[PDB]
């Protein structure tokens, strides 16, 4: 009924008084300082992503410290995400630093280490040791962000494949390689990830964006890598090839959330198919009640120009229409010229798309898929959201300690803000990747367990009033405990 | 969707574990004694009806006292209803008390008082002074359960009517005269009624069944006759002629419920139209959320025979399928030979019908008629009944002091028992006219104010446990303060 | 949504311009003559039932001849039904013609033939030879329309059961017996049925009401009994005990329709359960698209009184509310005092109930149960009926040779008349047991095959105009071929 | 329910066997020759667009002739569209042709004609005489794709405006000046347009893409300029500014379809609001049952690069998800380097998106918006599409001379191909702007009038067979005469 809803809109009408979608910003040279982080917060950042593909621990420690200091000064809670380098397949080095590959030529790719330092156009190293048992004649090998394509012809021997060069491209040392038709069986985490995951645990990071996740079992290996002290850290799986797409259900089941990495998927999969995989993965997460992030190539052209292209604008709005909880900036904020303006524009686009989006369609499609009998939690949250639509309540207040009930309510897509009142700061930070929720910390050790829930409910209603969401005479729907209890409150 | 539900039924499956419909019994000489009342209660009586058309205040006082004593000895709460004589048009006296009226033969009816004694087969008497100025040229005067018809030709004078006798009836003193195309404008209540109603209030009756209600304003007259001390007594309007049916919407709005008096309706409305009027009135009260009683000609042949006719049984079951809260016995218990057996048989027909009735169709049809936005009470009660269906809960517990919210929940027809926990014994008795509710009295003088609700909630739950409605690991939906809080509780 | 529909009705509104339900009348002494059949036709009979439990072939031949002659004179098509005697279990004879059975007494029921002529209260014959292998100790034996109840105690020997008499009742010779807890395994048809079925085939009867149908296999035995020349005769199965109820699905599947024989069911099954089995069997037939007849004890009291009881009126309306195609009169027309008036009253009751009945509920419940993909026939008829609701068309015209497409359209319950145009008179007669259809004979041998369907469609539209169903500017929905073709016609 | 459909998809399943969306290509010097046009057709072009902003009548005549010749050699019918230059506000001439405008610096714009030649950086010229009396104190004058902004301060005189230059732009001769808060009241069509439109009619173009439509009355002006001989030519209104968007309902009602000109909208509406305007306009046309085209900035970067950006691909796919009938290429085919490849890639994105799009949501959303009662045509076409879903039919055949009913069927979005069988070659070409229809020309001069429809029906069915849409035992839904007859045919 989005179609029926479009009929009634006018683009000269006011936008909503709140933005539900959440903006993740990658921190780098343009943005690491406390003042630049403050600008990013004020522009609309909810999450600071650290790309551990680059920078040492010391560099990321400065990110960590500066985010906390910026957030403390503005009086907000900002989530910190550790995005891992992950396992990789790269070529070796070449004699003269470079290899000119020509359409029609035959070359040999080998996994023998002796060729690591001495590659040429005719024969060169690929560091993936299982390369030969996982490829068949006919498969393609992509190298250099998929620009050079080789076709496998035969096994020259146990370690060496004879390949045709399908297209001309010059490659330099240590380029990335992809196998679009094969199951890559590299481990879940690299040796470097293990070191980086431990550091992320020691430094209190909120979530991991775990690279190259291919199967459900690898999620548990990331979890083991985080150790017992890391058990509350969220694992968001980055879906980057066909195996991740194919195994999405069981991956979603084990993960705490999903990243749709469109540019990585796009190396292996036609761009038109990635548009469609983005729709599927996002709807499956919406149905699982798990946050989903739309990432890479979002307003890329605004890295160096003051304005993005019109197609990039439609990409960002369409991620919100698809159902994304979050939209993500990489080089635009890490190294770009206009970090503040890009985040501000991203927020505006999201806000505009949300004003057009019919939330009732998400609520109703999601509710119709529940199997009866529902459990108590599910019944209470979907009813509570139903009660919002039925009374036209203007806010929800959900008391949640771990954040579970807040995410379960957000899953059902009310058409008003959700204020989560929690007794854990780390819940305030982790809910920054859930659309449509804002969190209020209630310090139980300072103020009391509030067993009767009245102080926490008042803290929620007060926050909603300070934002203009509710006034005297409006309804607010309250949920508390996971969450088996609801009230419809008349606001004073 | 009753249709789809019918497909799945087997008459060899066991019946539901609770009976939702309520049985009202008229007390008379067969049934007035404490032992006979106890037999009525154990057989299924929830309400004792006093018919104030017969007997003295002292006689009704004894019914009151004995009902209270029988209920006390059984530990139950039984409602007491006062059914008013109401206004009437009595013919006067005749020659020796008789005449024979025949077809063709000319008759003259009088509004003049001197002819109160001296009547004939020619010219006689009627005490309704508005007779001539209401009855038009050609209308019908029924006199005696509608069995004698007379046709008003012309006004012989101001206080006389010139009449065809249109059939052969042999009548006798002081008759039920019936003016069917005629809007009878006798007042709401007679002098007897005003005196009887005051007695009712003095004696603490739970409800009035107010005879012959024709318009909404007449409901006000009953309420004023009940006065300041009668403000908590329910008024159930007895719909007995075409005007009450025409005016049904405004009558329901002013009243606390309706009795459909099929026999009386039938004096001037063809029987097949009364069957439909019954459907309309029941559905309008189901939507109003007010109790509705199906009365007269229920299991009549069981007054003197040990079993009813097959068409009588279907009448009672269809009353339940139509949506009645209550079915009522008149002579069958007041002066019949099988009072226990007729009540037990009524209870068994009700329970059989209920096991075939799809409550969900009721819930859904009613919910769909709700105006959006809903008020908080409406939204909370529909949602709680919705949650019963979604979680297949096995009981509801409703905290309700006045009974209002118990009735609001019952309106939506959950497919499990409702347990009202109440602090007023009069709410326990008054809810006896609401299908699908059992009330648990919580003695606040003797047990405290239970500000936390927890003692009342547990009393509710324990009652449900003692009846076998719920056991360990079942769900129960709990509602309370109007009613703006809901919980879905796992039974311990 | 019957409940929502009740809210909008008024009993002073005009009834529909057509009666959809069909009245079956049993012919006897009060009604066998041509003038009395003419009166019955004019009063509303569509079907003349012959009860072959009584009368010889010669008697029924007069019924057959007189129905045809009455129908020819009035210019209508009347269906003729042969209702079989069927297999029976009876007691033998008693010494002195009579046996006084007393609560508490022991008696012996035996299947040894030697006792056929010499029964007494202590020991007597029951002609069902498998009696002893089919009963267990604890079972009941009903005798004399279920008035006398025996309980089986033990097997006295291979042929004799020792029984307690549970209640006092005097029985006379050759009384009927029932076994409520046992599977009766008598053959489908008696020796007498076979002779009567052959006669019915020779005389061109339209349908058989086949007595005591217990399982699906017995329907095929009735069919074999009718022989190759009887293959177009409809078999309507009379459902009279628990086995028929239990096996209803597979019976419906093989039968051409169902009779719900409430009084026979009521011998074995509590009357409250029979109310419910009537609902189930009728809805299952509505879903199967097969006619269903509500029979026995319909307005029984109007056999000797000029008016029926109010409960009997509600029984007839409630059969139409349940979904019956037909309602049936037995002694009321066969031997009663008021045959014309009873049929007229039955028609009026049906008409009144139909005016209140929400046909859209039947259409929508039935449509939602179809499995997708539907076959072409089903899709065309349900769409055609949907198109009636959508355009508010005022009639349907369905060209059907065998009557199959007309019954498939009637199954979907349009809210307008259906005019079936058929090239077989016997289809005109057989459709008399399908609600909501009237048939027009088109003699193809006289007028042409009408391959372009225009003359048959005009014959339908003309009939609809002559009845007042449609006028200039109204829509009429036309279906033709079973039936894979639809048009929405503007009436000229 | 798009949401539920997303859950079931796999990007590794095969694509649909037909592409429903239609591809429009702008002809220019890369593409004008018969061979290049043939390459366009085989690559997926259904419509040749002539941009009458450039080139002479002789030049467009050659496009016309070559399109017809290329289509004839391939045996297909291709639509020809004339896109009008439309009215404009050109700045005049300058000093040497240039100036540099900077921030702060004062500028004076003139409506006086003597300054047509002699302009400066100070004071220059604009040919829109209503300039001063439309533009208010403080409004914006954009001049050059919106890149130069100027702010109107006050009226320096009657025919002059006193202006802040609010940025640094260095402009040049005869510019696209843009008055964004301004309701531009230039007439509907210029003199060039009236001359070009008459040429269009003489040359038998199928449709007009009418530039810069702002109001409904303006549609009349186009139609009058087309005159009596142009009455069958479709008018597609190009929506290019805020007024066309404000007035969208009445414009659609008067027009035969809409083009959403994103680039032009974007001059005065922020890009994120144009994304939403696109959603609104497409849905309003889907409900109107009129073709809607998504145009400008489609795969722009593919004008000179061998591949588009990833955000461009998503733009095209989302155009299809929004519901567009047609996507349009401008410079990409008019002067680009890869005209064949851009069309083939467009076709592949369209087909990918379609395989993910749930047509049923469209069908259902549209059906629900229909007013009851429906007219016969509406009811027949929705029902026929409903029958496709119910029987999982694999094709529709629609007989439609003018194309009206083909478009009415397409509106309801069956999930199978529609084959229109038509007697007019111009209906074959005009339906090229309606998604999901292929047209089969039935030559009535050469083949007869087919009064029985049977030859046209079989031509439809055979075409569907030759494309592999249906084989033996599939269903096909056939609709014909407006369209008031339907058949569900089993394929032989
Ligand atoms: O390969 S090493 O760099 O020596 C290395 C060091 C450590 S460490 O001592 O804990 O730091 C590892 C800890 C845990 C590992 C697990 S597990 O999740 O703990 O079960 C699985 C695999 S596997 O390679 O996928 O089979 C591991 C491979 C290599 C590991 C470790 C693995
Ligand atoms: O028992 S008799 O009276 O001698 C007698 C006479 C004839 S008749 O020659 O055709 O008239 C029978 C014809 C067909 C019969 C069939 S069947 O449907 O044809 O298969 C079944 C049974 S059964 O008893 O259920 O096994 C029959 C029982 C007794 C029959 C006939 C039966």
């Amino acid at each position: 009924s989005q179609l029926a809803h479009n009929l009634t809109l006018s683009i000269f009408d006011p936008v909503a008084n709140y933005r539900a979608a959440r903006i993740i910003c990658t921190i780098g040279p343009s943005t690491q300082s406390v003042e630049a982080l403050k600008g990013l917060i004020q522009s609309g950042m909810s999450v600071a992503r650290m790309n551990f593909s680059h920078g040492s621990h010391e560099y990321h420690q400065t990110t960590i410290n500066n985010v906390r200091q910026a957030a403390a000064e503005l009086g907000v809670n900002i989530a910190i995400a550790l995005d891992t380098k992950g396992p990789e397949i790269r070529t070796g080095q070449f004699v003269g630093g470079d290899a000119v590959m020509e359409r029609g030529a035959t070359c040999y790719v080998t996994t023998d280490p002796a060729f690591a330092d001495k590659g040429t156009k005719d024969k060169f190293y690929i560091d993936y040791q299982n390369l030969s048992k996982v490829v068949r004649p006919g498969n393609y090998i992509y190298i250099d962000d998929g620009i050079l394509i080789l076709q496998v012809q035969s096994h020259e021997d146990e370690q060496t494949l004879e390949c045709t060069v399908t297209n001309s491209h010059t490659i330099s040392d240590r380029r990335g390689v992809n196998l679009p038709g094969c199951d890559v069986d590299l481990p879940a985490v690299s040796a470097k990830d293990r070191v980086d995951l431990q550091f992320g645990v020691e430094q209190g990071v909120d979530m991991i964006f775990a690279s190259f996740i291919r199967s459900a079992e690898q999620v548990g290996d990331v979890r083991k890598a985080l150790g017992p002290k890391g058990r509350d850290i969220m694992i968001i799986c980055k879906i980057e090839n066909h195996q991740g797409v194919q195994n999405i259900d069981s991956i979603i089941e084990e993960s705490d959330g999903i990243m749709v990495a469109r540019g990585d998927l796009g190396v292996e999969i036609p761009a038109e198919k990635v548009v469609v995989a983005q729709k599927i993965l996002i709807s499956k997460c919406n149905v699982a009640g798990k946050p989903v992030i739309c990432a890479t190539q979002m307003l890329e052209s605004m890295t160096y120009n003051p304005r993005p292209t019109r197609a990039e604008v439609s990409d960002v709005a369409n991620a919100v229409f698809n159902g994304a909880d979050c939209v993500m900036l990489s080089g635009e904020t890490a190294k770009g010229k206009y970090p503040n303006e890009v985040v501000q524009y991203m927020a505006r686009i999201c806000l505009e798309a949300q004003s057009a989006l019919n939330e009732y369609v998400f609520f109703n499609s999601i509710k119709k898929l529940q199997h009866i009998p529902m459990s108590a939690d599910e019944a209470v949250c979907s009813s509570a959201v139903n009660s919002v639509y039925e009374t036209k309540a203007k806010a929800m207040v959900v008391l949640s300690n771990t954040g579970r009930s807040a995410r379960l309510v957000a899953k059902y897509r009310p058409n008003c803000p959700i204020v989560c009142v929690t007794t854990r700061l780390q819940t305030c930070r982790q809910l920054n990747i859930t659309q449509g929720v804002e969190s209020v910390f209630f310090d139980a050790d300072k103020l009391g367990h509030d067993e009767g829930k009245e102080h926490r409910v008042a803290a929620g209603v007060e926050f909603a009033k300070s934002k203009g969401y509710v006034q005297t005479g409006d309804y607010c729907v309250v949920i508390h405990a996971y969450a088996n209890q609801t009230r419809i409150l008349l606001v004073e």
